[PDB]
């Protein structure tokens, strides 16, 4: 039977799935670990025991516990993004998609869902799989991890709760990937891992960590990158949030045995509520729970690793949204509202560009609010919205992400650069905000190609190529058909630096993408705030 | 006589002087101090003796002891600019030019020779006011003043060389004219004085200190300000200045005495072949002596009388060229010569910014180089040239004096900013440097009026509403015809910071000249510099 398969772990069953009137295989919820709960809780994922009998597998598994946004209770451009599924620390599960008939030896693409490490989950609408599996003839897997403190609370030195084990969780879905993909017809062989902001960074991590490097083939990333400035933390910050969290909670703070296990007597909701509350500083783009350099994990500092070529060495595909901070100047800036268009005061302003850099001394302040300030009309409103739309894109997204790339490349087997700038026509988020943080990801799953959803014909079309780069990327290595007549995007170089828009308008080529500002954020600053 | 007037010091015999086809009566070389020779060097001059009989003043008096430009030996641009009078440490003089008939009453503008306080004459082609006394019917008098050390060495706390001679020179010379100029039909109550770069910083000098601001009605600075990096120094550093000015003449370091007393017995040329050799860093638009913040001449620092309002509440017209670093960059920073284009590449930039900046450390360097690379044609000769052009003006010039009308304007009683931009058609320096410093002043004097000069008909058109705006400002405190029909040049406020461009074209309003570069070069770098 189509819908019957036969892995290492035991028999799974599936369903057949309509997609764009046709039909595929979805094998749902499938387990890849032991559930991490109780007294291994914080603790490292446990291989999935194997089952005798067949695993139901038609359904969403449940999805990770998490903090739920409810700043706009019943919206939908914010609750897309929340878990739709009933939430449980038993949710370390994959779903996959195979084409039919079921595939030999195809092309396997493993989806990380993103969420700043404390949310995020892989039964969303927008991580669909069927679309792409059914369309680029790709074997397709989103898997799951621990978020929160569930995935990332960090005692270092402790066995208990070493920290990294959401990253941990990720890197045994790839292992039973690489294990079992072969008998859904997929090629072990050739799995690329892309994923977005933390899923994108979670896979630039998997691309340092010489423990992941080996369960796949290429990676994909878009608006995230392991050295990303909210993406890790050292083991002293780690620490410090994981005892923070405990006195929230009036824990017994003598040994890291006394508070791990306070914490986990502590229903799931109980660490939720008081999460937010560790953070060192009044903070932007900032998140509790996240990677922490360990020396295991990731060996050294994670720019000395990637000075000395310390990774990986594949080809890559990755590149930005134009409005990446928008979404967090919303939800936490003043003078941000999701139903005004929101211009700024140089107060807010000001008061902006404290929020976006709270490791920041006066002076970086001040050459921050230098560099984003148009002196010759310092009141206008728009400017300063959009300027501070640029602070938090450049700092946290972009020039993180410049740095990586400019990293990687002199290392590299081939790297891929986009910028994507195309407002969907039926976004229902304010104008202000434009080409939102994470809404490419509609197009790279194909959402467009659904008639019922109200994209325009030309956004089917960007989606059917967008869709059609990442798979023939994941497939060869590079995005472009062999022959084609197509224009080429062209490799990304350490000399040319060329990276290509992503849009509905006809392909242009540019080089150098935000030079200016991320000499900023990545020489200037940095050397600014050590001097000083 | 027409050409005898009878003055408080004596009579003196002017000389009649053809102009545009027409005549004037010119009073040239009238003594105002008594010789500042011998055991009188570095000293405040002393009034001049009254002499019995009559001056002849038909020709021009000596010019000050001064470094002289042999950089370009026969070539016009530069030699127009040295003395083409014997030189000679007797040459506190001053030259009048009185409209005939003989006024009873006018309005008298008073001209202080810029040179970076180490040259100048008064005696220079460019400076000859026979066209604008003739022009704009005023009484139009240059004075002159020691400079180098002749005019500047200072050890503070001595008697015998304080330091600030040259601008007791300057103010003896005011003086002399507040109380004579009566007698060549001028209003010692409406005078102006005016000058360009060390002249315009003097004016504003004169502006600030207690001691010169009853002898003058307005002011007009030229591309120079009392507060430019260049002008002064401290005493500490103007000591340390006049001893290494010792050492290099094998003197006595034992007390000032002794160094003044072995000063005092080299010969002019002696000093002046050693003046460079006391600059504490390698530099560009830097020189030896200069004006000290004594306590005396100056209260307190400029900055603090700037702030507290402490200085002669007038009316004041100034402003800029559009290229006034150029000069510098052509005689000292590598990369730069007269016969070529003067592309300059990535290291040379580097090379100037150092030259630049002489105070600034690495961080600082790093901030200034970044305000002024395009990162992404970085390598760009043409932009790497006019950025350290931009550089060099904006450092010492036009930001420095941006500062000062900007703190001037909230208490004095008008502002008229200009921003000088046409380039002279039959300018003998090269294309790349632009609209240079000090070349405005042939239009301030009229010289496009004079047919073998070769201007262009409009070029005769703009002196003659230069001219026209400089001496209805000295007579009325507005540079603006009453009723006139033509476009008016607005005040400049706290509030609107207008200004206009100054040249061929129809007059065009501007507002906040280089704010984003003076942000930058006033607040942001001297807080950078003082933090790091
Ligand atoms: C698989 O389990 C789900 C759980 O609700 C159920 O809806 C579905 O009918 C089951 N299918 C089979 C064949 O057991
Ligand atoms: C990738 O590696 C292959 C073989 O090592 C080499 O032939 C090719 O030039 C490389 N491509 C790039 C873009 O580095
Ligand atoms: C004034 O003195 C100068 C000095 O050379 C001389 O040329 C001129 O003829 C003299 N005129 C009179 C009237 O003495
Ligand atoms: C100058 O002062 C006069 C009298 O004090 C006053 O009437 C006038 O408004 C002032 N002008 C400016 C521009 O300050």
């Amino acid at each position: 039977s189509e819908l019957l398969v036969n892995t290492k772990s035991g028999k799974v069953m599936g369903t057949r799935v309509p997609v764009l009137s046709s039909h595929i295989s979805a094998f749902l919820g499938i387990p890849f670990a032991e559930p991490p709960v109780g007294n291994m809780r914080f603790r490292r994922p446990e291989p999935k025991k194997p089952w005798s009998g067949v695993w139901n597998a038609s359904t969403y598994p449940n999805n990770c516990q998490q903090y739920v946004d409810e700043q706009f209770p019943g919206f939908s451009g914010s609750e897309m993004w929340n878990p739709n599924r009933e939430m449980s620390e038993d949710c370390l599960y994959l779903n996959i998609w195979v084409p039919s008939p079921r595939p030999k030896s195809t092309t396997v693409m493993v989806w990380i869902y993103g969420g700043g490490f404390y949310s995020g989950s892989s039964t969303l609408d927008v991580y669909n799989g069927k679309y792409l599996a059914y369309t680029e003839e790709v074997v397709l897997v989103s898997l799951s991890y621990r978020v929160g403190a569930f995935g990332f609370l960090a005692l270092h030195g402790s066995q208990e709760a070493p920290g990294n084990v959401g990253l941990l969780d990720q890197r045994m879905a790839l292992q039973w990937v690489h294990d079992n993909i072969q008998f859904f017809g997929g090629d072990p062989k050739t799995v690329t891992i892309f994923g977005e902001s933390a899923g994108g960074a979670s896979v630039g991590m998997h691309i340092l960590s010489p423990g992941s490097r080996d369960l796949f083939r290429r990676a994909i990333l878009q608006s995230g990158s392991p050295n990303c400035p909210w993406a890790s933390v050292s083991v002293a910050e780690g620490r410090r949030r994981a005892v923070e969290l405990g006195r929230n909670l009036n824990c017994n703070l003598n040994s890291d045995e006394e508070l791990i296990h306070c914490l986990r007597e502590k229903k799931p909701q109980e660490l939720i509520d008081v999460e937010w509350n560790v953070l060192p500083f009044d903070s932007i783009f900032r998140f509790s729970f996240v990677p922490v350099i360990d020396g295991e994990f990731f060996p050294t500092s994670l720019e000395s690793m990637l000075n000395s070529g310390n990774f990986k060495k594949t080809q890559i595909l990755l590149g930005v949204n134009k409005d990446e901070g928008s979404f967090f100047l919303l939800y936490g800036a003043p003078g941000f509202s999701k139903d005004s268009e929101s211009k700024i005061s140089r107060e807010d302003f000001m008061s902006g560009v404290k929020l976006s850099v709270p490791h920041a001394n006066d002076l970086g302040l001040d050459a921050v609010t230098l560099q984003y300030t148009d002196w010759m009309d310092d009141n206008n409103g728009i400017k300063n919205r959009d300027g501070l739309d640029d602070i938090v894109g450049d700092h946290n997204v972009i020039c993180p992400l410049m740095h990586f790339v400019n990293k990687y490349t002199k290392f590299g087997n081939g790297t891929y650069l986009y910028f994507f700038n195309h407002r969907a026509s039926n976004l229902v988020w304010p104008e202000w905000m434009g080409v939102i943080h994470g809404y490419e990801i509609e197009f790279v799953f194909g959402l467009p190609l659904v008639k019922e959803l109200n994209y325009t014909a030309e956004e089917e079309a960007l989606s059917r190529r967008i869709m059609h780069y990442w798979a023939t990327f994941a497939k060869t290595g590079n995005p472009n058909e062999p022959h084609s007549q197509e224009s080429k995007w062209p490799l990304f170089t350490t000399k040319e630096q060329k990276f290509i828009d992503l849009n509905t308008e006809p392909m242009k080529v540019h080089q150098r993408l935000r030079v200016q500002m991320c000499v900023f954020w990545n020489q200037f600053l940095p050397k600014l705030l050590n001097a000083t």
